[PDB]
């Protein structure tokens, strides 16, 4: 199952300042590194179902959010802690290390 949210300019603010741990994939379509991280992200995402938010920013749609953390390749994937940005991924996060960094931030 998908337990992934969409994030655009209406959640991403009351998102990350409500949850404490939250992950965004910035991805979009056309790109193919993002197209075979998002089962990796979508798989760790379900493993930690209700605990933390693995949040989805497709680019294109989110230009300015995409500015805002300077996201100039994809995917990136970024966290959150506390309503603050404490790390941002460049490229598809190998499988352990995306778990190892939700377990981190729990």
């Amino acid at each position: 199952e998908d337990v992934t949210l969409v994030l655009t300019e209406e959640n991403f603010d009351e998102v990350i300042r409500n949850n404490k741990l939250v992950l965004v994939d910035c991805w979009a379509e056309w790109c193919a590194p993002c197209h075979l991280y998002e089962p990796i992200y979508k798989k760790v995402a379900e493993k930690y179902k209700g605990k933390a938010v693995f949040g989805r920013l497709n680019v294109d749609e989110n230009q300015k959010i995409a500015d805002k953390y300077s996201v100039l390749n994809i995917p990136t994937t970024l966290i959150f802690v506390n309503g603050q940005l404490v790390d941002s991924l460049v490229g598809a996060v190998d499988e352990d290390t995306l778990e190892s960094t939700v377990n981190k931030y729990l």
